[PDB]
């Protein structure tokens, strides 16, 4: 909706590099956190008039560093995050912002649209 389906976009295109490499159904727990995480950590930080305010807060990184709900969603769904990361693109940008998502592979990497909702 205003905010579930985008993240809905993002989730599918992060647990897509985990399934057939670990557990099914470990994987669906993840993504069902992930969900409920990204939803509550981006609460009154939606702004449909101007999605790129708050950009940046909300774009999880999953490189050298990665962002606390990756650790999180591992932790609550028996996945080691070692293995998350390992099937993971190398330094993954993802963007959720209204009206669009978005990822990049790389710093320098093409910055790659899923989702574009341009009204």
């Amino acid at each position: 909706s205003g905010m579930q389906l985008e993240i809905q976009v993002a989730l599918n295109f992060i647990i897509s590099y985990l399934y057939n490499k670990l557990p099914r159904r470990r994987v669906n727990i993840f993504g069902e956190e992930l969900e409920r995480l990204l939803k509550k950590k981006y609460e009154g930080h939606w702004y449909p008039e101007k999605p790129y305010k708050g950009s940046g807060f909300r774009c999880i990184h999953i490189g050298e560093k990665v962002d606390p709900v990756i650790e999180q969603a591992s932790k609550e769904s028996g996945l080691d995050i070692d293995d998350v990361r390992g099937n993971l693109p190398q330094d993954l940008s993802v963007w959720i912002d209204p009206f669009e998502v978005s990822y990049q592979i790389g710093e320098k990497g093409p910055v790659k649209v899923l989702y574009v909702d341009d009204n």
